[PDB]
């Protein structure tokens, strides 16, 4: 029974949680969601939502970890009925990791496509990009007017290299005929998973330095990019369009849901990564300051990434003689299409391409590292046999992720990636964070967690924190869940409609998770010896307090536990 | 540490080894291989080969089990360097099981297609069979002459129901585009794996009664079939063609290899099933009588199945006014095409169809049961944690087999089935039995095994048995391996050529096995503490004798061990 591991320094934990919080969603989703939702008028609700969805929950997780010093699965020693919930989130993270690795591979491919004087996305002619031959001309070299949407036009050299050069989507038609995995993407995925294994194979020692590097790099990259972009012609128009405050859209009821989803999927609240990272800190560490600093750093990073991206977009629109809304897009398509074009247009395309691709690689690597570390920590604290042998279990996890990401990098693997991401991430992690909030706030109690924090840190959390823990956060999570359930639309690509069975498979994965949580609750209720009341007491009370279950002193049965605010 | 399990009676073990020995290869491959290779002139070498490939090896396995009372993996306590060999065979069996389950499902489908007054294979018109519409007429109702081969003609109602009604091969083009698994085949596979799990979930208690039933049924089915067939017109010509002795072909050098492969793949010598079944017998049980009776029963069953099948073929050729060689075929296509046609032609098609399909179902079930029981016994004797919890491990094995058989029952799953069967079975099990023979006969010794048998049974094996164990069987296995390696041809279906990468994947699986055996030998050589000679001694000597490794008394180092015959 070796003692629990600890970080070398708290700066390592801070950089780890920052790298987990900072993601490509801050780069490709926050700017577009901000500009589309009235610019600055998007921020006024966003930060507000951010505040709640950032301050208690994150804090809670950290505090929870600092009080439990265990993984996301075994953290439910105060309420075993929700322990399976942790299991779910682990699988959830695992699921995410799969397609996330795919994204990383893409960046790595572009990295291997960045060492040349004539980049593939510059011109046409089978220059490392499969020529569709259906008018693969220069982007807008001949004519002045871009009639259709720039992102919708699929005959630009950047888009041709994206969907044909690396993805090879032309060789597939959908999820019914996906084909075989590509070999160069296979090698890129091999390199990615090998780096991840060599980073996470030995506790939290080397991973600290790795997240140090992958945190120090992207901020410098963004700084250099914005410094070079503010001097570019036309970037001022893009920046002004990004910060244009139009308070009219706030009542549209769509600027709130988008901001809530963006904050929830960017900050990482409710995920096992936070508990896993907090399970290695000191017992007297201040989780409040750490959570606040992480949220502030995440928001500032999102804002500066939006500034830089929209400066680049304004420069490109000036070069393309079009409006900012035409070039405005979001996602992997957005980056991999528009950024290489502006880089090739700028002087020294090699340096900018290399630095942008290495920033994306570092971000993806640190995010997948945090997710896989959470998975490993949870499954190790759950089964002590896995905690002893960490290298072999890490190798097995990396190999399973590699096999499933190979399944997902096929000719039609973008459809499987979208399906997994949308269905699994949204539904599963929403239900998981809702169950976790309900368990920690109501079933366990909001005063016991405050007393635990008072034991860890000298000051006791105020009334606002408890009220947001018990009422505001659960209601917000339930609202987001109901919105995601009602607003569900059939899966659709750019121009490809998904057959009905793909949506049913996605909902089947989501239902697998949200019955495995009840499957575990039923297993716990049945595997206990006693009557209805005694089984319920053993299920809703902490294990270390199970003795008072026999003493007829259950606090949850009384009503003072429920109304403790 | 619960004691080792034992059979309720030795009749259970006998029926189990008979059911494992009796397979559909005796039904669809032995008759065609016999008739094609000069009829009775096929038997003269066959039985001879049979004798060797049946008498010592089988016996050896049984005796080995009776001396070890463990699985196929852990049976190498006398030579740990070959223990990984056992691992291989386990995986090999597992591999086989996958596609084997597919075959079982097929029969089950035909079973669910046997309860009707107008059977699907009788007539055309979308009668439970997908009509290709390219002249799907009556078989030979209009015309008298069958120009092309009857089995090659793909527009007969039986063939239309086979390749389109259940397999749905028209909806696929090869292994590159396989598609999604079919739902009715999915349900049939579910039923099959559920029956297998309910049979093998509790030791060797219920499996005894299950193999009792699945042994008592097929012999009665074959008896009724032959009794009804000897009275049919034209069956005498088919029987005479089957038993026509033409000693001219014996020098063609092809009637020997086919007989050797048929015996080796029908008797099951070198597989883990024999060791697993012998690991539950009494220490004083006679393995010689059991092996001899099993070989004789297998040969007689093959002969009577050939008699009945060729009587049916002669009757059908009389009904079709063609020669016996035209209707003569082999395999799942042979049975599922020709037998339903003759059954529909006969009176009371329902009874004959039901009894034939239930015989095929029983055979497939008992064979897959033996294979999965071998796998479970090996992996349980290897890891004691799995021997304790047998139900959960059996469920996991059945679920993995179910998932891979679902992968193999897709629209193009027949190609994957052929690939797996040919490559995996042939190459892997040939290398495995060669390594096992070399280990038990040369590295361990042929006199020590004889002394072990003398300890188990009063009489000591004669000189012929030891000479066949040490020289004849290893040379025969090496000959078969060399023939299989040299005569390797690219994978080809009826009319579909396989792309090169399918053959490379098959050879990659075979190489995975035949390096995992050296991978284990290298792991054993490296994980030992000592110099070259001490490591080699600890690797080539029994564990219970490892003490004399320190006493410098290794017998294998001397030459008297090698020439002990
Ligand atoms: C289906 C299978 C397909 C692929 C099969 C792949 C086979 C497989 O399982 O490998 C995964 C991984 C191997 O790791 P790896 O390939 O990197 O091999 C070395 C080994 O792990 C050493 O222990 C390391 O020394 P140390 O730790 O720094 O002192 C050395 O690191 P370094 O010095 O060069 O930097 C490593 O190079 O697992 C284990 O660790 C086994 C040892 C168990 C515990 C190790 C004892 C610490
Ligand atoms: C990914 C998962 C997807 C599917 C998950 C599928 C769920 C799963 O995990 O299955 C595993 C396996 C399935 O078998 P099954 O569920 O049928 O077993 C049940 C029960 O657990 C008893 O083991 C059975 O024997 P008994 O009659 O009571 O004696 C009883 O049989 P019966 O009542 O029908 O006759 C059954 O009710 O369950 C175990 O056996 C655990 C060992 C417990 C040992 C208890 C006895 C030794
Ligand atoms: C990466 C996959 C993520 C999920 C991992 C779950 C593994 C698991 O096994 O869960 C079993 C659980 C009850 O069994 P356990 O909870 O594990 O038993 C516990 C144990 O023995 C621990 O060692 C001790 O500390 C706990 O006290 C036991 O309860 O049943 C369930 O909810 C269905 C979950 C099955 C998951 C299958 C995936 C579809
Ligand atoms: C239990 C967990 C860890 C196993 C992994 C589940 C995931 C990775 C598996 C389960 C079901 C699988 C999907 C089932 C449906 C299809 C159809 C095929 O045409 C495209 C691949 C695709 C989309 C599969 C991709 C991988 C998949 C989503
Ligand atoms: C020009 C392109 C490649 C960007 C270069 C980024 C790399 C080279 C820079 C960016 C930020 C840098 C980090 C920022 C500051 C520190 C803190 C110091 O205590 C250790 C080194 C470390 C961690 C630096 C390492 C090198 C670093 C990661
Ligand atoms: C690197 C330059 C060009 C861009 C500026 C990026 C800023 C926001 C980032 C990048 C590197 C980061 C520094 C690297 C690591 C350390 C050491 C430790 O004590 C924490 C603060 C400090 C000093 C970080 C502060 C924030 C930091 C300076
Ligand atoms: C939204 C973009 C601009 C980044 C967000 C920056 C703003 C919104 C963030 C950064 C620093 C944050 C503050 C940090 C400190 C505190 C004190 C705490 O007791 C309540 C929350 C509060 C008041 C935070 C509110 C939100 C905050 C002001
Ligand atoms: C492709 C994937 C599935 C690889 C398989 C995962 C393997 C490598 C992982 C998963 C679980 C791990 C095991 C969990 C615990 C133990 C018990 C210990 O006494 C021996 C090591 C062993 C057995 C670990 C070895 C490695 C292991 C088997
Ligand atoms: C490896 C990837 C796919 C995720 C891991 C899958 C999980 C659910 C499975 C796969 C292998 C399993 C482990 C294999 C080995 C052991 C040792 C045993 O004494 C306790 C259970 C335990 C610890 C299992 C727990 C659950 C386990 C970790
Ligand atoms: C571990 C995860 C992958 C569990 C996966 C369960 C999913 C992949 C499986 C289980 C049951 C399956 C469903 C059962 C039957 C139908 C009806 C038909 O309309 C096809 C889709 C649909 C709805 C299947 C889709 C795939 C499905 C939902
Ligand atoms: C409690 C746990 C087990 C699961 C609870 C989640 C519930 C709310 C899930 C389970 C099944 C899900 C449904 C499955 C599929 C569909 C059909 C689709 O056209 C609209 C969404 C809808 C209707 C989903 C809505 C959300 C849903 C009803
Ligand atoms: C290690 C063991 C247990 C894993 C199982 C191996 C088998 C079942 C797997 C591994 C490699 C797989 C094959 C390799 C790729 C293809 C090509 C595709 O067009 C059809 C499926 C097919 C033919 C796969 C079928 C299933 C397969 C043969
Ligand atoms: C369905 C039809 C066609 C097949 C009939 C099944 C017959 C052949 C099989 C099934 C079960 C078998 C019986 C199972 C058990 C016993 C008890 C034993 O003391 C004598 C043999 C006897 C009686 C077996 C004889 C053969 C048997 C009756
Ligand atoms: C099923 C019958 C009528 C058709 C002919 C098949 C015969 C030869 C098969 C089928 C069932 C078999 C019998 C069923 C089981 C037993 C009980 C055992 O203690 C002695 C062998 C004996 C008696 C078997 C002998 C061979 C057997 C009789
Ligand atoms: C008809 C064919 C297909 C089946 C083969 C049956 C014959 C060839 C087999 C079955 C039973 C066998 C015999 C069974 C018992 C013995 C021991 C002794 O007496 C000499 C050889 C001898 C070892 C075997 C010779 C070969 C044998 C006669
Ligand atoms: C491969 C997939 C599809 C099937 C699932 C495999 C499962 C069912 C099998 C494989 C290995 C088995 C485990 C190995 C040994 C142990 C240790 C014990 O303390 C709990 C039971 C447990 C954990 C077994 C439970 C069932 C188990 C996990
Ligand atoms: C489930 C089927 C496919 C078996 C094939 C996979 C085999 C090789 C794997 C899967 C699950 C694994 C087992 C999972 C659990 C344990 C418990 C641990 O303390 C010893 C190793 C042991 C026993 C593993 C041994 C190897 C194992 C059985
Ligand atoms: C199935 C498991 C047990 C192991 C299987 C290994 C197989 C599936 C893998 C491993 C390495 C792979 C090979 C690697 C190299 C090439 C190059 C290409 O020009 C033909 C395909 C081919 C030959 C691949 C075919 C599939 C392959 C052989
Ligand atoms: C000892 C273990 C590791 C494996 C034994 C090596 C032998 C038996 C294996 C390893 C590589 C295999 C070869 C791989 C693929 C080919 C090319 C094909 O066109 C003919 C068969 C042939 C030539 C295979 C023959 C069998 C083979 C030579
Ligand atoms: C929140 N910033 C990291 C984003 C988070 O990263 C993960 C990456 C890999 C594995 C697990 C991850 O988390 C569980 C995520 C979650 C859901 C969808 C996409 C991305
Ligand atoms: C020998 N009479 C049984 C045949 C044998 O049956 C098995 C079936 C399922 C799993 C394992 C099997 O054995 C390992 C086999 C072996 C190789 C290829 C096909 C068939
Ligand atoms: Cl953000
Ligand atoms: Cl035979
Ligand atoms: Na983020
Ligand atoms: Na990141
Ligand atoms: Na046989
Ligand atoms: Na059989």
């Amino acid at each position: 029974a070796q003692p629990r591991e600890t970080w070398g320094k708290k700066i390592d934990f801070l950089l780890s949680v920052v790298g987990f919080a900072v993601d490509l969603a801050n780069v490709w989703r926050f700017p577009y969601l901000c500009y589309k939702n009235g610019g600055g008028a998007f921020l006024i609700p966003y930060t507000l939502f951010l505040i709640i969805a950032g301050m208690p929950l994150f804090y809670m997780e950290l505090a929870l970890g600092q009080y439990n010093r265990e993984g996301a699965a075994t953290v439910w020693k105060i309420c075993p009925f929700f322990k399976g919930v942790g299991y779910a989130v682990i699988l959830i993270a695992l699921y995410v990791g799969f397609y996330y690795n795919v994204i990383i591979a893409w960046s790595l491919y572009y990295l291997f496509s960045s060492f040349t004087l004539n980049l593939p996305w510059t011109d046409c002619g089978h220059t490392w990009n499969s020529p569709n031959c259906t008018d693969p001309k220069l982007l807008n070299g001949s004519v002045l007017g871009n009639h259709t949407k720039y992102s919708k036009y699929k005959f630009t050299p950047a888009a041709e290299f994206y969907e044909r050069g690396v993805l090879h989507l032309h060789e597939s038609s959908g999820i019914h005929d996906i084909g075989l995995p590509q070999w160069q993407l296979l090698l890129c995925l091999m390199v990615v998973v090998i780096v991840l294994y060599f980073s996470l194979w030995k506790g939290v020692k080397t991973s600290g330095k790795v997240v140090w590097i992958t945190a120090t790099l992207p901020y410098f990259v963004l700084f250099v990019l914005l410094v070079h972009g503010v001097t570019l012609p036309g970037a001022s128009n893009g920046i002004n369009a990004y910060l244009h405050i139009d308070f009219y859209r706030l009542k549209e009821a769509t600027v709130w849901i988008d901001a809530a989803t963006q904050i929830f999927f960017s900050l990482g609240a409710g995920f096992g990564v936070l508990i896993a990272f907090a399970s290695y800190n000191k017992f007297d560490n201040n989780c409040y300051r750490d959570a606040l600093l992480t949220s502030s750093i995440n928001c500032i990073t999102s804002f500066v990434s939006g500034f830089a991206i929209f400066s680049i977009l304004g420069y490109m629109a000036h070069e393309h003689k079009v409006n900012i809304e035409d070039v405005a897009t979001e996602g992997a398509g957005l980056v991999f299409i528009l950024y290489p074009e502006a880089i090739s247009t700028l002087s020294g395309s090699t340096f900018w391409a290399v630095v942008f691709f290495v920033m994306l690689l570092a971000l993806g690597l640190d995010s997948s590292m945090g997710g896989m570390e959470a998975v490993i920590t949870g499954l190790a604290d759950d089964f002590q046999v896995l905690k002893r042998h960490r290298k072999l279990f890490t190798f097995g996890v990396t190999f399973s992720t590699f096999l499933l990401a190979l399944f997902c990098i096929t000719k039609g693997g973008i459809y499987v990636l979208t399906l997994l991401d949308t269905f699994a991430a949204g539904t599963s992690i929403l239900f998981a964070v809702l169950m976790e909030a309900i368990g920690v706030s109501w079933f366990y109690g909001v005063d016991r967690f405050s007393n635990d924090i008072q034991q860890m840190m000298g000051f006791r959390p105020g009334l606002y924190w408890r009220l947001c823990w018990k009422f505001v956060s659960p209601a917000f999570l339930l609202f987001v869940v109901v919105v995601s359930i009602i607003n569900f639309k059939p899966l659709t690509y750019d121009d490809y409609i998904f057959p009905p069975w793909a949506n049913w498979v996605g909902w089947g994965i989501a239902l697998s998770s949200m019955v495995l949580v009840p499957i575990y609750v039923i297993y716990k209720f049945l595997s206990t010896q006693g009557s209805l009341w005694e089984r319920l007491a053993y299920g809703i009370t902490p294990e270390n307090e199970h003795h008072l279950v026999a003493q007829r002193d259950i606090r949850q049965f009384q009503l003072q536990h429920w109304l403790a605010i």
